This record gives C-alpha cells, structure tokens and sequence, in this order.
C-alpha cells in the first residue's frame, strides 16, 4: 500500500471516546463529513477499505454494520472468526496490509483509511509510509476515558489548505469545530 489515511475527532484534551462511545452528542454535519471522506473512491469499480479496532467496530449500532460501501476490515488477536458483518477479520495492522495486497483485494480498493482506536492508530502512524491524517478539532472539552496518540509533529506537517475540506471554524449545536489535514511524507 502506498500511503494510509487516517480520520479522528477529537477534544480539546485529544479525547476520542468515553465508556465505549463517542464524548459527544451527536454532529450531524461532522458525521457526514466522516462518512463522504471514508466512502468517496476516485477510480470506478473500486471501493475504500476502513480498518479499525474490535471496540469500535462492536461501538456501531447494530443495524448499522458494516460501514455501507467501504470494505470494513476489524483487527482482534482474541477472535477467530469475523464479527457478523465485517468482510474480514485481521491479527495485526501488518497483516491487514498484507491482505489489501492480495490478489483479490488489490483490484477492489482505492484508498485505505484508518478509524481508530488508539493503539490502531498508533500503529498505522509508526508505519514509515506516507500517511495523511484528518483531524477534526472540537474546541471544547468533554469527559473522555479514551485518547488520540500523540502526533509528531516533527513528522506530521499541518497543510494550510487541502482540496473540499472547509477552511473556517464550523459550528453546529453550539459547538465550534476545525477540520485539519496533516501529511507525513516518506
Ligand atoms: N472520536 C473518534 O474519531 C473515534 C474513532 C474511533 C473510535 N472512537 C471511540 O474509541 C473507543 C474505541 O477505541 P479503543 O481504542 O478503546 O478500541 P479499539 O482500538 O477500537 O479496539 C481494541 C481492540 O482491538 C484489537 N486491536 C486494537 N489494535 C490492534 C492491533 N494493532 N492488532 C490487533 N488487534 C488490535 C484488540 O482486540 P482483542 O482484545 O480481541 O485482541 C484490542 O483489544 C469507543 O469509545 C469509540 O467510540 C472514537
Ligand atoms: C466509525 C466510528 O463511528 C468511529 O467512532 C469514528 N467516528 C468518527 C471518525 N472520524 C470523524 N471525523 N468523526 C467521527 O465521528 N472516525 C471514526
Ligand atoms: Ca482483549
Ligand atoms: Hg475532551
């Protein structure tokens, strides 16, 4: 794979989760701006791939899995087997890149982006590959029992502008916003 993508949002404090969901009600337009970058594929005949942790995957109401048109790949070193609903099931990052390499694959899949949890971020951010990062940043702090690893800044450059990601400050319910794009080049 030639470079990964990721997507977050997060708090003032770098939260991302609290007792198995998000710290916020809900963001209708953040949500929206989550599921058109996740699923939008630039090469017909090809869909994107989302890899993420099994307590996120199992944090998707139900009815609601898989992420509709995306390859959803969940990563656990505990299941056997696939979750109900997932395309396929993965020991470790690296074997999840090995997959999307595959024959099978390969000719599916345009982009491949990352949706957390931490140590799935983590690790995808370690990879010396060319990675992109899409952070939304909430100003405003919410009780939080899971956090977003900490960005090289050093490695990760903050661009001061990226093609269909709005510029300003956002708000919706009250609440202010700010979508970020950071590349890492190798
Ligand atoms: N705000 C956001 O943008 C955002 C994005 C994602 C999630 N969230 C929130 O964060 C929480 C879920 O995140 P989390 O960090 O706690 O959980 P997680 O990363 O989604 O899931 C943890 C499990 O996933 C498997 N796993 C994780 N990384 C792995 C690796 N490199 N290789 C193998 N298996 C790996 C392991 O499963 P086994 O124990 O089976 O080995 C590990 O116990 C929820 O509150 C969710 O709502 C927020
Ligand atoms: C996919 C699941 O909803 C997960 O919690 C994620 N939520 C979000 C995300 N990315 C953003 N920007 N917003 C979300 O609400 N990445 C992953
Ligand atoms: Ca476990
Ligand atoms: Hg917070």
């Amino acid at each position: 794979v030639r470079s990964l993508n990721s997507i977050v949002a997060v708090c003032q404090n770098m939260g991302i989760g609290k007792d198995g969901n998000l710290p916020w009600p809900p963001l209708r337009n953040e949500y929206k701006y989550f599921q058109r970058m996740t699923s939008t594929s630039h090469v017909e005949g090809k869909q994107n791939a989302v890899i993420m942790g099994k307590k996120t995957w199992f944090s998707i109401p139900e009815k609601n899995r898989p992420l509709k048109d995306r390859i959803n790949i969940v990563l656990s070193r505990e299941l056997k087997e696939a979750p109900k609903g997932a395309h396929y099931l993965s020991k470790s990052l690296d074997d999840a890149l090995a997959l999307l390499d595959s024959p099978e694959l390969k000719s599916k899949v345009d982009m491949v982006w990352i949706v957390g949890g931490t140590a799935v971020y983590k690790a995808a951010m370690e990879k010396p590959i060319n990675h992109r990062l899409f952070v939304t940043r909430i100003l405003h702090e919410f009780e939080s029992d899971t956090f977003f690893p900490e960005i090289d800044y050093k490695d990760f450059k903050l661009l001061t502008e990226y093609p269909g990601v709005p510029a300003d400050i956002q708000e919706e319910d009250g609440i202010q916003y700010k979508f970020e794009v950071y590349q890492k080049s190798v």
